[PDB]
C-alpha cells in the first residue's frame, strides 16, 4: 500500500508534531510517498500513484486543499482528520466532501491520532 | 459568461473588502456564481452547490493571498475539469504562496498574477480582455 499524506506547509508548521505522529503510524499501513513547478509534478505523480490519501485539515492551507481537489477528481479513497479543539471551524468544502469511503472527515482529540489511524485502516478502507 | 471566484471565509476573512471590490469589477465580465464570498451538518448542501457551480463556470478567479483549505479545493477540482483558470496573489503581504499553487501554473490555462493592492481591478481588466 501507498500512502499519500497531507499537512500544511506555507499555511502555517503549528501542528507540525501532530504530522510527524501521523506520518510515523502511516508507516505501520503502508509506504509514506510525502522549482514550484517540479515540486507540483513530483506530488502529483505521487497523488495519482497512491492507494490512499491521508490529510490533517486543521490549519488552513492551500496546497492541502488543492491536492484534495485533485485526488477526489482521481478517486483515490481520503482520510480527513481535524480537531476541534483547535477552536476552528472546518472548510464548507472540505468537510461536505464527505461522502461514504470514498472521502470521510474524522475529527480528533489529538491524544488519540494514532488509535483513530489503526481504526480507519482496519474497518474504514476498501 | 459564468464566473466562479475563489475567496478563502472559514480559512480567515481578512481580506473580505478586497474579495467585493474583485467580485463588483468580474461582474463586468460574467455573472459571478459565487456571491457569497463577497459578503453544522450542511455543508454538505454547499459542497454540491458549489461543485455544481463550478462544472457550469467558463472561468475560474482565485485570490489565493489567504491560506484557504476551500480555495485550494475548488482550484484542484477546476484543473480536474478543465477550467480556465486565474490566481491572484499579494506579495505585499509576508506571505509566501503556495509552491502546489504557483506550480500548478501551466502556459494560458493557468496563471498566477502577482499584485500590488490598489491595482486589483486594473489587473483583471487585463487578463480578460487578453483571453
Ligand atoms: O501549505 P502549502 O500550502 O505550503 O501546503 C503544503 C502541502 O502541499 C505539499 N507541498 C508544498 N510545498 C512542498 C514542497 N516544497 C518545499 C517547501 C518549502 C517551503 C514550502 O514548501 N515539497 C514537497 N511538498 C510540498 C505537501 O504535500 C503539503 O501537503
Ligand atoms: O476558506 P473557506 O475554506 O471556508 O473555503 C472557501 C470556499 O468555500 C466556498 N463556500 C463556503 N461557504 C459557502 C457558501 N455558503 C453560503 C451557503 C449556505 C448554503 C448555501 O450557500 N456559499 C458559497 N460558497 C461557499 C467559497 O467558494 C470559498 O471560495
Amino acid at each position: 500500500r501507498s500512502v499519500y499524506f497531507c499537512g500544511s506547509i506555507r499555511g502555517g508548521r503549528e501542528d507540525q508534531a501532530l504530522y510527524a505522529r501521523i506520518v510515523s503510524r502511516l508507516r505501520r499501513y503502508g509506504k509514506v510517498l510525502t522549482g514550484d513547478q517540479f515540486i507540483h509534478e513530483q506530488n502529483l505523480n505521487w497523488l495519482q500513484q497512491a492507494d490512499v490519501v491521508v490529510a490533517e485539515v486543521t490549519q488552513p492551507s492551500l496546497g492541502v486543499g488543492y491536492e484534495l481537489g485533485r485526488a477526489v477528481a482521481l478517486g483515490k479513497p481520503i482520510l480527513c482528520l481535524f480537531r476541534p479543539q483547535s477552536g476552528r471551524v472546518l472548510s464548507a468544502m472540505i468537510r461536505g466532501a464527505a461522502d461514504g469511503s470514498r472521502f470521510q472527515v474524522w475529527d480528533y482529540a489529538e491524544g488519540e491520532v494514532e488509535t483513530m489511524l489503526d481504526r480507519y485502516f482496519e474497518a474504514y478502507l476498501v
